[PDB]
């Protein structure tokens, strides 16, 4: 059975106006800005941008990849598909 989301989990994350996007739940480094309550720090692969999202916008990657894991014209998307499949836990800083 599912647990709550934790750092390192792989997802497609949904933002208004964007396709479901390959991403991970990030850690929050000591001294780093914390998300709002009930929000997670989401790192989006390919763009390497961060937003704060709650679970309603988070789709576990294994369950969802057949639906959402297809190329897209949007900037950074296809790079992001490579990253989530091939090195999802690397430093992209």
């Amino acid at each position: 059975m599912p647990h709550a989301f934790k750092p390192g989990d792989l997802v497609f994350a949904k933002m208004k106006g964007y396709p479901h996007w390959p991403a991970r739940i990030d850690d929050i480094a000591d001294g780093a800005v914390k998300p709002p309550p009930n929000k997670y720090p989401i790192f989006f692969f390919g763009t390497h941008e961060t937003a704060f999202l709650g679970p309603k916008d988070l789709f576990p990657y294994d369950k969802s990849k057949d639906k959402y894991g297809k190329p897209n014209k949007r900037k950074g998307f296809n790079e992001g598909l490579w990253e989530i499949q091939n090195n999802p836990h690397a430093s992209y800083s």
